[PDB]
């Protein structure tokens, strides 16, 4: 039907209180069992990273909706995928983990390998043929990558 305010923000921008609000909303909406508030004690970026299984621990009578729900109807997938490019790679920004996925077509593991080559390129004059040599080397571990370009004698 029609969503709140606060919660048409992306769900990374839900507070604990807007995921609370969520559960209301839907619970209403959906003609849920009763959810208890403290059920979900986290905002919405812990929220997108529970498993489906986890929703269902939670909520054995509505876990699988709320997942299907937030992940499938209200983009929770993307913003997972944004948020796990955003952490699996050190120092890049919100902005540029989107353009990056979004320049792979959703593909995570492509989106990742990409930002690596940049940000490895970024500490040296070395060239990206270089950067990926060293990439490969330390099968894909920037940090491992990086403190060898840095400790060159
Ligand atoms: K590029």
């Amino acid at each position: 039907i029609r969503l709140p305010a606060h919660l048409r923000l992306q769900p990374i921008y839900w507070s604990r209180d807007d995921v609370a609000q969520w559960l209301k909303w839907a619970e209403n909406e959906f003609s849920l069992s009763p959810i208890d508030s403290n059920t979900f004690e986290m905002n919405g970026k812990a929220l997108l990273l529970l498993t489906k299984e986890d929703f269902r621990y939670r909520s054995p009578h509505s876990g699988d909706e709320l997942y299907e729900l937030l992940q499938h109807i209200l983009g929770g997938e993307l913003q997972r995928k944004i948020m796990e490019v955003e952490l699996s790679v050190h120092g890049v920004t919100h902005q540029e983990a989107q353009t990056a996925l979004g320049a792979t077509g959703g593909d995570v593991v492509s989106a990742i390998r990409n930002l690596k080559v940049d940000q490895l390129f970024h500490l040296s004059s070395r060239s990206r043929a270089d950067a990926w040599r060293i990439l490969e080397h330390y099968q894909w571990d920037l940090s491992a990558a990086s403190r060898y370009v840095l400790a060159r004698p």
